[PDB]
């Protein structure tokens, strides 16, 4: 977790919290420290105390897995993981209560398009403010190098070839 980027993670929370809030507003919600959902009465204007936080806490694990492991590349990792932690997570608490069988319990290449874009929604939202910032992210000629190594194929199959037809 690098010092600027730590300092970031505050501003960015902030920013998603007046997001939220903007969603918030155009939907009608008041401040009110009875908890209800019929009553549209929250005490931190659904989004409880520890709601509040929910996506907050796991944008610092997201920037610790960025830093451990183009666009799209991000975009892809960053749905992977989301959808890897809920899967983790759930397979855990089956286990534990002998529940039943969730059909989620798939790998990441055969999953519906709207799973997938439940998550990328979110990757989406956290790294349009990465990008915002000036932060460059790499996953960590082309064809030339392509040919070069092509070419020193042909020159080892040649040398082959020499030996083989010196016999």
């Amino acid at each position: 977790i690098p010092e600027k980027l730590e300092y970031f993670i505050n501003k960015y929370a902030e920013h998603s919290h007046d997001k939220w809030s903007m969603d918030k507003l155009a939907n009608g919600w008041i401040y009110g420290e009875i908890y209800s959902d019929s009553s549209k009465i929250q005490p931190l204007m659904l989004l409880s105390e520890k709601e509040k936080e929910i996506y907050r806490w796991p944008i610092k694990e997201s920037l610790k897995t960025m830093l451990a492991w183009d666009l799209h590349a991000m975009a892809e990792m960053m749905a992977e993981n989301y959808h890897n932690i809920w899967a983790k997570k759930k397979k855990l608490e089956l286990e534990s209560k002998g529940g039943g069988n969730h059909p989620l319990l798939v790998p990441y290449d055969t999953l519906t398009a709207k799973e997938k874009a439940k998550d990328r929604e979110k990757a989406q939202d956290i790294f349009k403010f990465l990008q915002i910032s000036g932060y460059v992210v790499s996953r960590g000629x082309x064809x030339x190098x392509x040919x070069x190594x092509x070419x020193x194929x042909x020159x080892x199959x040649x040398x082959x070839x020499x030996x083989x037809x010196x016999x």
